[PDB]
């Protein structure tokens, strides 16, 4: 569990279990996040996009910290005549992982039924048989209903209703958390920062955006008013020590320290900030890694689209996986990000250049 | 839950949760099965192959009922230098389903750690990328260990250690059980029969074989002494109402009644028995379906390999799925099999021809 | 030569040179094996299948040790009009290795002529040219005859007549034997065990089966009466330290210690026995390796098909190769198997569970 106690098992659990997709019946997560942040922040407001803005009052430059909380999911597009639930693809999800088992379909907030639809109708052809990759039709999920009417009675209606579902378990008693890696974590890092934030050298606005994995632009909207005068965002992706993988990708992750995003698809970290963070980490002896991604966009990049033209830095939590099959995290990694980020906040007054 | 109460939720749960692979640390299931059967049978003995033989004393022909309890699993073949656990294929498992999440690796009886290894190293090629089907190398499972030494310390040793793992949930509040379909169910049907068996017109030997999904022959060995003078075995497979599927396969399953195996890969049900069971079902108004399989072998077929040359009939529980992604069952189906089988037992004296 | 003297050079030579295929003109090997075993066993009998049963009299459980001695070969199917000898495929032989040179065609016991037929008629096509893999027609062997009549005069008649042929040489003066790996070796291990067997805690029946590489079932027949009450069989296969080979296969063999078969295609070693042997090896400080195979069947598995339902363990001699091109063995490996097996025999009384 809390091997280092750096990450509370309870906080990680509450956030990871909460449904993803704010504003959606999965919105329970939105309420949860604000439930705890309000205790350590002067106030929290809900934006039009459902974005949550936490306001830390202090003197200094406005630093915006943005964490994404869109997670991933699947949307039912219609009900088959056989009472089977169909699904529509979402982005940030790989069809190859489609679904293997246990899917949570939310009929309503607090009302969900287990559904499975890991298998898609077999293709015809001995070679196509080899093709185990499902077609764009994706896969279908069965609510167990026998008729479309029954499915409707179940309360299944068009609109994203299904979430990946999973369980938080500890892998490697020495360290490592399961589905804690995406979804929540960065949000967890933001919560921890607020908790340990005492002397505010600079006031920090915490913004949790939605639709970050898809429609990241919406996240930018919250960033628009809060992100002015600097901002940081935390998303994570990793090529990590996998067999058959070249060293060039292994360097992407090592399961140690933390990762500072040198550049991403949408944000080329302002060199001073990237370089500066590196300096800061060494001074405090905080472990860090330099990670560059060839693809993927972060909310930080979205912040870069603000008309303010504010530079953005990014922090990364190494030990990335994809949500569909895994989401292993490094306990140290979550801690490393929080520690580095917290110190950086005070330093930001000088750090702002 | 017990919508019809035909299948107790508790009994189904205990059997499905028990690990699969008797004699193996998964052997906990073996003990469980005998734990309950001993109360309703005069005695239970453990064979050399770990097969369990329940002896119902009565007067009449010896009828052997055989249920398989091998389930499916994966075996670690070695420990990678990176501390990753590797796996070796088992039979009755489809690589395409490989593993999506949460895998249970048993270090010892009662000691297991969660492991994940749903993803296999990406292939090189834009088209091979489409190929989402993993190679024979199969997939690898990470125990979260960082070093082979650590993995060994974890207690991971060569030998099948991993089980699919899953959770028993109710799908369709109207009916349907998740991972209850394979593994346990038929065994459950056998237990229920014993429980409701009161007046024994004929003595019935209940044999639970192991290595049925693989090395079905071993199951035959138990059948060798017990199966003499008739025997029945229950395994299940279904082509069931799936979209894009031709009607010719839909007829295989309908999620109603039960299924009598007309013929399988290894057993051509003795026509009299198949026909006879049909007659019996109609007389008692028990729903039934005639199912023929083009492939797959049942333990009943294995019984057919006895030197006695005893004919074997087979009962099937419709609503088949594969263990890797699903295992939906029909509550009615479990009930239908039990009801039909129980009545058949007494009728067997006349029925034996 | 006898670097450790663990394996006599003379015994290895006599067995490896003897022709393979008992009952066949290659049957000379059958006589040889019984020639030496009779001196250390109370008696030897020839079964109907040509199987040889050695009877070690002692008190205790009956332990059956089975070694295969079918080797591999090729059968002439007809005589071409050009006087060329044709061949039919055998199983356990890879066409790709077909034949490179020097083939021994037995016209009669003690009468053989050298024949070559490493090349098969070239295919037509610049790309098919690349295909160096011969077709199912396999390859043809020339007895040097110019006419079918001459070939017949030579005494070439339909029926497997040809053996791979080879020479026993020492590779690596430090250790390693050539064509000693398959064919003979396990048989050699059985002979050595009998020789060093003095105090018989348990009586051991030694059975040498035939048609093990093909028609392994026949081997089971001898096992049927002798294998009752436990049995062990030794066959070998290796993925061994080959370049371009992944570590996951390298672990299969290391050219050190011996290999205990955890599971094979047909036998899932009884866990207690596998585990037990491991315990025994450590106690006596005998080197061992755990090897699992994804394919291949061993005679031990065949023993598992006995109606007795007797559990079987298996010992493996690492450093496997295929008979067609190589058959390198580790001298230590042959010794390790013998040492471990001999101690196990006495322990078997307690070991039997
Ligand atoms: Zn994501
Ligand atoms: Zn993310
Ligand atoms: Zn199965
Ligand atoms: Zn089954
Ligand atoms: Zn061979
Ligand atoms: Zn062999």
């Amino acid at each position: 569990m809390e091997v280092r106690n750096m990450v509370d098992y309870e906080l990680l659990k509450k956030v990871v279990e909460a449904p993803g997709v704010s504003g959606y019946e999965f919105l329970g997560i939105r309420d949860v996040v604000i439930e705890e942040i309000k205790d350590y922040v002067d106030e929290v407001k809900v934006d039009k996009l459902g974005n949550v803005i936490a306001h830390k009052k202090g003197e200094g430059p406005k630093v915006m910290i943005a964490a994404h909380m869109d997670q991933i999911g699947l949307m039912v597009t219609h009900i088959e005549k056989n009472g089977f639930l169909r699904v529509a693809p979402i982005g940030g999800v790989d069809p190859k992982t489609l679904i293997a088992q246990r899917f949570k379909v939310w009929i309503d907030k607090g009302k969900f039924i287990y559904g499975v639809g890991a298998s898609v109708p077999p293709h015809i052809q001995k070679p196509e048989d080899r093709k185990k990759a499902p077609d764009w039709d994706q896969i279908f999920i069965d609510i167990g209903a026998e008729s479309k009417e029954e499915a409707e009675d179940m309360g299944v209606k068009i609109g994203t209703v299904i979430t990946w579902d999973g369980r938080l378990e500890r892998l490697g008693k020495h360290r490592f958390v399961s589905i804690a890696f995406d979804d929540r974590i960065a949000v967890y890092t933001i919560l921890e920062v607020a908790k340990q934030l005492k002397d505010a050298k600079a006031d920090v606005y915490f913004v949790a955006t939605v639709q970050e994995e898809v429609g990241l632009r919406g996240a930018r909207t919250s960033a628009f008013g809060i992100e002015p005068d600097y901002g940081f965002a935390i998303d994570v992706t990793i090529a990590a020590d996998i067999p058959g993988t070249p060293e060039h990708k292994q360097v992407t992750h090592l399961g140690k320290g933390t990762a500072i995003k040198i550049m991403d698809r949408s944000v080329i970290c302002h060199p001073t900030i990237v370089r500066w963070l590196e300096e800061l980490a060494k001074k405090h002896e905080i472990p860090y890694q330099l990670e560059i991604l060839l693809g993927g966009g972060t909310d930080a990049g979205a912040i870069h689209l603000t008309k303010a033209g504010v530079p953005t830095g990014a922090l990364s939590v190494p030990a990335r996986y994809i949500h569909s099959n895994t989401e292993v995290v490094d306990e140290r990694d979550v801690d490393a990000t929080v520690e580095l980020m917290t110190k950086a906040l005070e330093n930001i007054h000088e750090l702002k250049i």
